[PDB]
Order: C-alpha cells, then sequence, then structure tokens
C-alpha cells in the first residue's frame, strides 16, 4: 500500500504513457511531410494493440508463473486473479511494453504496412518482450543468475534497438535512402516529442523503485545527470564536425537516458557521470557506423537505444554501488555482477536480433512488410491513412 | 489528509487542468488555418473564465448548502468558508468545470463571437453544469434517487455533447459547410492535443477517487481498457470503410475514455471491455447520423461526448460491480441502479439540451453568436483575435 | 520522508522540468521560421549546462555552508556529501536554475552566439542566481532580514528579467527592429509552450511547500487565481485597444503567474486577486514602456517576470496573511515584512541588472555575444545550428 507510494506510481504510470505519443512526436518530426501522420499514428497504435494484447495474455505470459525460466504462464489472463498492488503494477508495466514497440516502429519509418505492423508488432510482444520481461523481471532465468535491468536498459532499450535493427535489414532501405539524404519536416515537432520523453522519463526510471523513496530519487538524480553528459558530449562532437544541431543534442541525451536506465538505481552520480559521458561516445560511434554500412535502420533505435541500453546494462556490473542500493560491480570488488549483465546483454541482445529477424521475415513472407513503391511515393499518409498532414 | 492521498489529488488537479488547453489542439488541428489561433484560444478563455466564475461562486452554487435539491447556496461565494480539504477539492472540481466548456467549443467551431461565447459560456456554466454537478456530486436530487458517475460521464460529457448539439443548431452551419468538407489544417497539432487528453485523463478518472487507492487504481486500468477498445473500433470501422485515419482512432479512444468516465471507479476489466466496445460504434453511428442529418455539431462533441457520456452512463447500471466498489448493476442482481441511470441520463440528456438551446437563443438575440460572413471569410484568427497562426 | 511527500515533490520537480523546453516553445513561436530551432534549442542547451554545474559547484554554491551571509561553500562540490532527502531537495531546485535561465533567453532572441550564450549562462549562474538562491534560500543575509520568497518572484522572476533587460540592452537591437516588427512564426507552438508552462506551475509553486500539506494547497488555488485575473487583465485591455489577441491573454496569464510566485504560499484569495489584478495592469505599462524606450527586451521576460516577480514580492509583504501561513504584511499589522521585501526587492533588482550588464559587456569584449549580420540575415537555425526548422 502506503498512499505516497501509490500516489507516485499512478503519476510514474501516466508519465510513461505519456512518452508513447512522445516517441511518435520525436519520430515524426524527423521524417518528410508526407509521412508525418503514419509517424505518430503508429505510436498511437502501438498503444492501443498493446494495452489489449498486455491485458488479453500478454501480463500473464510476461509476470505469471514461470516455466523452466523462460516464460511465465495464463494464469493472469484477461488479468484473471489479479487485484490490487498487482493491479497498478500491471497497468506500469503495460505502459513500458508500449513504448518500447514506438520505439521500434523507427526501422520502419515511411515504408510499411499499418496492418504487417500491428501483426509482427503483436508477435514480438509475444516472443520477444514478453519473454524479456519474464527473464528479468518476471523471476525467469537471467534473474536466476542473478542479473539485474533497473529501469529496462535491456528489457526496453536493447530489446528495440536491436530489433530494430533487424527490421530495417529486412524490411530494406527507404527508396533514395542512398542518393538522396532525407530531410526532417519539423524539428519544432521533434524537439516537442524529445521534451516529453525527457520529462516522462521521471516516471520510467523514477517510478521502477516501486515506490517514493530514496531508489527513486536517486534514479531520478541519475537519471537527469547521464542525459546532460550525453547530451553534451553530442554538443561538443557535433560543434567539433562543424555546428551543434538540435537533433545531435537531444538524441545525445537519449542516449544518456537508455544507458542510465538499467542502472538508475543501483549507481552513484559520478558513476552516472562516467555512463553518460561512454554513451554519448559509443552511440555516436555506432550511428556513424550503421550510416557507414548504409543500413537504413532510420531513426537509430538501434544505434541509441540498442547500443546505449547495451552500455547501460553492462556498465550497471562494473559501477553497481553497494552503498547506493546494496548491489556493487567489479569496481566494487564484485566481479559476479558484471558476469551476470555480461551473460544477460549476450542472451538478450542475440535473441532480440535472431528472433526479430525470424518474425520479419516470417511475416514479409506471409503478407509482405513494405509497401508499394508507388505508396512510398505519395506518402503513407496518403496511401496508409487516407490523410494529409498539413494543409 | 494522507500525504500519499493529497500528492495524487495535487498531481491530478495539474492534469486536468493540462486537459483544457489539451482540447483546444486537439480541436485546432482539425479547422482551417485561418482559425488556428481561435481554436486554441477559445479552449485558453475557457480555463480563464471558469477560474474566476468557479471561485467567485460557481464553486458555491455546485457544493453549497442545497436548496430543493436541484442547486447550492451561497455559503462558498468567494471560497467564503473554503479550506484545507476543500480547496483541493474545489480546485480539482474547478478543472472539471474548464475542461466542459472547453469540449463544447465544438459546436461554434470558426464562427463565433469570442464576446458571445463568454457570455453564453458563463451563462452556462451557471445554469447547467453548476446545477448537474450539485445534483449528481453536490448532493442533489439525483444522488438521492441514487445516481451515480463516477468521473462525469454525465456532469462533463453528457452535457458538452447535447449542450453542443443545440448551439450547433442555434449558431447554423458554417459557411459552405454543405458544398464542400471542411479539410484540417495539421492533424499532428490534432494528435498532440489528443496524446495530452490520454495523458490527462489519467488525473480525471483516477483522481475521482479522491484518493491514491485501489479504486483509483481500478479507475486507471479500466479507463485505459475502454480506451483501447473503442480506439480499435474505430480503427477497424476505418479500414473497413477504407483506410484507419489517425483521426477516426484517436476520436475513437475518446469515445471510450468518455464512456468510462461515469463508471470508471465501479466496473470490473470485462465490463470495460464491453463499454469500450460498444462505444465505439454507437458513437460512430452517432456521427454518421449527425452527418446525414447536415448537422454541423462540428468537432463531433456531440457524437463522441454527448453520446458516449450517456451510454457509459448508463451501462453503469448494467455492469456496476460489487466486487469492484460495492456497487452493482442489473447484471448483478440489481435492477434498481439501472432505474436510477435511465432516470439520471434522461433528466440530464433532456435538461443539457433544452435549456442549452434557450440559453443560445437567449444570447443570440441578446447580442448574437455568429460573426459576419466576410469575418468568417478572413478567419477569425485575423477578425477575432487580429492575429495570423502561422508565417 | 513521508511517501506522499516524496511522491509529491518528486512529481513537482517532473512538472518544473518541463517548464524549460516549455519556456522554448513558448519563446520559438514568437520567433521567425529561421530561428525557431534555435529559440527551442536554447531552452534545452539551458537545462543541459545547469544539470551539470548545479551538481558540478552550483547547488553547493546555493546551499552549501554560509560564508559572510552572501554565498555557500564548496561542502557539496559534485554533490558530495548530499543524501536522502538532500538529494531530491537539490534536484527540484536544480530545476529552478535551468528554467530561468530559459526565461532570460528572452533577450538574445535571434542574434547570439550559442559559444556565448553557454559562457555567458555560466556565468550568470555562478554570480546572479547562486547568490540570490543562498541569500533568500540558503540562508544568506536577506533570510536573515527577515525576507521571504515563496517560489522565486525574487530568486527567478526578478532576476531573469531585470538580467534579461541588461542583456538586452548589452547585445543591441535586432536588425531591423525599429522599421519592421517581427512576426511570430507560429503562435500555435507558442501556445503549445504557454500550456506546458501553466501545467508546469503546479509544480512550481505548488511544490515550494515541499510537501503535499495545505500550504502547497493554498499555493495552487492562488497560483491559478492570480493567472486567470491577469490574464483577464490583458484580455480586456487587448479589447479595450483593438481584438484580444491570444498572445496578450498568455502573458497575461503569466504576469500573473510570476507575480503570485514569491508568494503564492502565504496569501489568502483575496490576495492572489488584487496581486494578479495589480500584475496584469503593471507588467503591462512596462511592456509598452519597454516599446515605447525601444529595448529590444524581445520577448519581454523584462516587463513579464522582471515586473511581475517584483511586484509580487512587494506585495508579499503587504498582503501575507497569518491566517493562511503564520506571516502577516502591512494590511495585517506588520510594517515589517513590508520593509524587508523592499529591501529584497532593492538588492536582487539591482543586483541582477548591473551584475548582468558587467558579466554581458564582459563577454562581449572576450568573446562577442551577437552573431555576424549576415547570420542574423540567413537566421541563426542555418547559421548556429546548420538546421532547418521546417521543410
Ligand atoms: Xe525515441
Ligand atoms: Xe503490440
Ligand atoms: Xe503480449
Ligand atoms: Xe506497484
Ligand atoms: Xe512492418
Ligand atoms: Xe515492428
Ligand atoms: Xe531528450
Ligand atoms: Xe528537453
Ligand atoms: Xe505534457
Ligand atoms: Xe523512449
Ligand atoms: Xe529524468
Ligand atoms: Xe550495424
Ligand atoms: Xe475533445
Ligand atoms: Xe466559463
Ligand atoms: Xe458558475
Ligand atoms: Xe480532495
Ligand atoms: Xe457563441
Ligand atoms: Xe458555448
Ligand atoms: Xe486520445
Ligand atoms: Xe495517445
Ligand atoms: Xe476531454
Ligand atoms: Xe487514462
Ligand atoms: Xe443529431
Ligand atoms: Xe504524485
Ligand atoms: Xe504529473
Ligand atoms: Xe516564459
Ligand atoms: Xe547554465
Ligand atoms: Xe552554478
Ligand atoms: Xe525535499
Ligand atoms: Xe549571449
Ligand atoms: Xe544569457
Ligand atoms: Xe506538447
Ligand atoms: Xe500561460
Ligand atoms: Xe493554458
Ligand atoms: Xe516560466
Ligand atoms: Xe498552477
Ligand atoms: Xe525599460
Amino acid at each position: 500500500m502506503s498512499d505516497g507510494n501509490v500516489a507516485w506510481i499512478l503519476a510514474s504510470t501516466a508519465l510513461v504513457m505519456l512518452m508513447v505519443p512522445g516517441v511518435g512526436f520525436f519520430y515524426a518530426g524527423m521524417v518528410r511531410r508526407k509521412n508525418a501522420v503514419n509517424m505518430i499514428a503508429l505510436s498511437f497504435i502501438s498503444l492501443i494493440i498493446t494495452v489489449l494484447l498486455w491485458i488479453f495474455y500478454g501480463y500473464s505470459v510476461s509476470f505469471g508463473n514461470d516455466i523452466s525460466g523462460i516464460i511465465g504462464g495464463l494464469n493472469y489472463a484477461l488479468l484473471s486473479g489479479v487485484k490490487g498492488e498487482d493491479l497498478l503494477f500491471m497497468m506500469y508495466q503495460m505502459m513500458f511494453a508500449a513504448v518500447t514497440i514506438a520505439i521500434l516502429t523507427s526501422a520502419i519509418a515511411e515504408r510499411a504496412k499499418v496492418s504487417s505492423f500491428i501483426l509482427l508488432s503483436a508477435l514480438w510482444l509475444t516472443f520477444v518482450y514478453a519473454p524479456f520481461a519474464h527473464w528479468l523481471w518476471g523471476g525467469g532465468w537471467l534473474a536466476k543468475l542473478g542479473a539485474l535491468d533497473f529501469a529496462g536498459g535491456m528489457v526496453v532499450h536493447i530489446s528495440s534497438g536491436f530489433a530494430a535493427l533487424a527490421v530495417a535489414m529486412t524490411i530494406g532501405k527507404r527508396a533514395g535512402f542512398e542518393e538522396y539524404s532525407i530531410e526532417p519536416h519539423s524539428i519544432p515537432l521533434t524537439l516537442i516529442g524529445a521534451a516529453l520523453l525527457w520529462f516522462g522519463w521521471f516516471g520510467f526510471n523514477g517510478g521502477s523503485a516501486l515506490a517514493a523513496n530514496d531508489v527513486a530519487i536517486n534514479a531520478v538524480v541519475v537519471t537527469n545527470t547521464s542525459a546532460a553528459v550525453a547530451g553534451f558530449v553530442w554538443m561538443v562532437i557535433g560543434w567539433i564536425k562543424g555546428k551543434p544541431g538540435s537533433l545531435g543534442i537531444v538524441s545525445g541525451a537519449i542516449a544518456g537516458l537508455a544507458a542510465i536506465t538499467p542502472a538508475a538505481g543501483f549507481v552513484d552520480v559520478k558513476g552516472a557521470i562516467v555512463i553518460g559521458l561512454v554513451a554519448g561516445i559509443v552511440c555516436y560511434l555506432a550511428m556513424d557506423f550503421r550510416i557507414k554500412k548504409k543500413i537504413d535502420e532510420s531513426l537509430d533505435a538501434w544505434a541509441i537505444h540498442g547500443i546505449g541500453g547495451l552500455w547501460g546494462s553492462v556498465a550497471v556490473g562494473i559501477l553497481a554501488n553497494p552503498e547506493v542500493n546494496g548491489y556493487a560491480g567489479l569496481l566494487f570488488g564484485n566481479p559476479q555482477l558484471l558476469v551476470s549483465q555480461l551473460i544477460a546483454v549476450a542472451s538478450t541482445t542475440a535473441y532480440a536480433f535472431l528472433v526479430t529477424l525470424i518474425l520479419a521475415k516470417a511475416v514479409d513472407a506471409a503478407v509482405g512488410l513494405r509497401v508499394s513503391s508507388q505508396e512510398e511515393y505519395v506518402g503513407l499518409d496518403l496511401s496508409q491513412h487516407e490523410e494529409v498532414a498539413y494543409t
């Protein structure tokens, strides 16, 4: 119970929900005007399909009775037997799933069939997210190995980042991706999405303590810290490479946010500083590398969330401070934690990429992921929604 | 008291406030570029005029000493004698009134005099809202008959929906409403308003428990449920009728949100599913019907809130689950609740429509509701605000 | 401790953070399309540089051990020795600093070097904000004289308002400021920023009680009151002077918000009414005066926050109601409070203006504040960020 604790998590749940459309705007501003509605619409659909699957069985498969430590049962299907605290928990977690699917839409920007997205999205929820959530937070085998993930560096960031990479590769580059660079139609729209993501992350990392306590407070402090540091890094890089674009600055902060998520509740401020410092560097390099290889993993869910989540989940095993939340990492005389994290990160990264790959091809073969080239031409707002963003 | 309870309601109050401009954006994106500022401006004015009337006497007339069970006294004028908890309550409720007036602006889109709006708006607050709030939440006669309305299916949705229909009919169609269909100038702007409405509804329905407790938690769960279901319905309908526009999807979710509001704290998840399922269907049919009849109830406050609120208030008498919050409906061996709801819905729907009708004509006759046709031509941003939305 | 209290402040911190980009949007909509990204980007950078300086030493210099009652020590550098409650406090306050720097960007709209801004901004934080925060909230000499500032009428509004005036004068008018009046490129964008500022102020004033208690509740009530009153005033003025623009309406509300901030937790509703009534009048006159004198203090941080904060800080000494929060002003038989406020307002206004003036010239001489005239021509989005707002 604890009224303050329910108050805070009630709030945190509202805050994470906001992050879903928040992703839609963040992404929409980066795509062409002819796909603006589609990019946002996608985040909204993600929310809708997630709520339904989560209640239906998604929540159960994640936190229901464990089987072979890799998945939960159906004892909670249609929330059968979920009450009081569990209901709030079920809800808070529901929102984590939704955001994950939204981040994912990075890989299909400007060229996917909504129906295929819904289909692939529902399957990914079932065979990738639910499993991960269970492995780490539902008493799964990874939790058993002693792995940790405070707010979802793996469950959310690694999964979407790598799943997005696989999907990007499966669906193929956007027409002209190579010959010409696509221009953002509304940076301000993206910045509005960015502001909503920073604001909502308070509930994300800070709500992960499941109580208005000291852990949450620490999570909030380090979360803002890692974010500022990584934002500063991309600002210096941008300057060093020419001019400090705003897109670079917010993408830098987001990298810092993703990296700190798995560790928000275990590390101290100084650790938050290195986590963010490194995240800015690696994610940026990751972005350049993915770009160099000509992969159209469009809005860098991979380079930023995939990579940012990976480093952070690992950094947890290095910097976990017993002083902060009991746990300790290598730096604090505990080699084991690092091993558990390495194992965890290894498994989750490989699974997310390979299984997503399978799923994409499966759906692609079964129904086809991409829209016709002419639809891609006139834009998905018109072709997939029969709508027009602006007039 | 209870710090957690005050914390949560403090938050819920901020969340409902956000919904007012949230309505302005939601609507603004649906009107032409020449009326964008006006559509938003209206929601802002609604907030301002409401705060002032509420404190002045609005709050008192709603929750002050009852007279003949149909209205409250002036014992709270200028909040005379309102302290501690009451102050917080007074505030939370103030925000409910504001949102109501904002939804209402649906019926006057692109052709009303701000001054007339303020006037009509202030009168509606006095003779429609305050009464309704008192009847149901201020110990009025409807409460006596045993009627219920958890978060405002009647007090807020039915009232605005039907009052909007009356006003729409009084003010007349927009020039060209018939010959040509008006196009939204910025769907993304509307989606931003939509995201703000979903997010704020957490405080709306979830804050209606007046405590960070299990009822609130249930309200939050079912609220998201009804919303997802109804959003899914309009998505299928849209697909079935062609393409799934984003406007249809969010209007579907909103229908689900309005329908669940009166019941958020009394029904279970399965009930939330039927409430949303049905809401999507009826509101959509209502929209088509209002359209068929050529009524320019512009942004479907009526079809969506009016109808969505009506069904939901009734559904309360059918699905109220004793298990959930003590109360039971027909389905749970209690025919009475249904009768109280039917009576309640009957009275509130008829009053809102007829009294609003009177008020509109009165103001129209006294000062005139509509702008000149040339002002309608150049747009109200320019003619009513001497401003220009975009450059 | 108190879970509800931590819950509420956790929320309030997220809410104040939102206000930073909220300022960016509010301002961005008022500048030309070619500077939109820059105006927003600035608010984001403010956040980033503040978080870093605050932790680094900013927080310590403000609330660390006092020396000669005018500044704090370094006992908290890198948050050395800051834990539990202090951490939350440190965070909440961090956000106050960030917002302050953002408001400030009013004076440099459309013509400053980001690098110079960062530099000047970091120096201002150190020698103006930290001092003020310490003087009033860190047990500084002003607190000793018995001065009060509930949510920052002086620490935040007076400081930014006057510092903005000085900077405006130092950097010089925008090319063409005189011959032609600059037009807002997106009023709706500004209104989105305005809605975010009203919403976040709940955490600002309401969170300043540092507990989900009666003071917070009162702060929230009066905050909404002063805001509505001042918004109404500018609405009447606008009408009286022609048409009620939306920009005028929100600027009016903001004036009311700034004026009530220093008093949010000490006055009653009736006092909130006069504070807002007067604020609307003075700030408007201040705006006209600053305009008359041809000063390009661009987005009226001065006329609105500077002046609004000044009046409010003074009004505190006149209306403080013992009934409300123990303290009493002149009107309540206590001449002393007024004197402490007058002294406080006198010192803070003079310091902010003169020291900022020094700092501006210093940086200007050291590196130069303004961009080349050609950069000003093509716009800072392109020249300072190598980006383009819309396509
Ligand atoms: Xe994102
Ligand atoms: Xe999903
Ligand atoms: Xe699922
Ligand atoms: Xe929980
Ligand atoms: Xe897809
Ligand atoms: Xe996907
Ligand atoms: Xe961000
Ligand atoms: Xe931000
Ligand atoms: Xe928001
Ligand atoms: Xe995210
Ligand atoms: Xe955060
Ligand atoms: Xe890659
Ligand atoms: Xe609405
Ligand atoms: Xe009103
Ligand atoms: Xe009223
Ligand atoms: Xe309350
Ligand atoms: Xe009107
Ligand atoms: Xe109205
Ligand atoms: Xe919505
Ligand atoms: Xe949404
Ligand atoms: Xe609404
Ligand atoms: Xe909700
Ligand atoms: Xe109708
Ligand atoms: Xe809260
Ligand atoms: Xe919140
Ligand atoms: Xe501002
Ligand atoms: Xe700063
Ligand atoms: Xe600082
Ligand atoms: Xe605090
Ligand atoms: Xe500057
Ligand atoms: Xe500055
Ligand atoms: Xe927003
Ligand atoms: Xe505002
Ligand atoms: Xe607002
Ligand atoms: Xe502000
Ligand atoms: Xe507020
Ligand atoms: Xe001035």
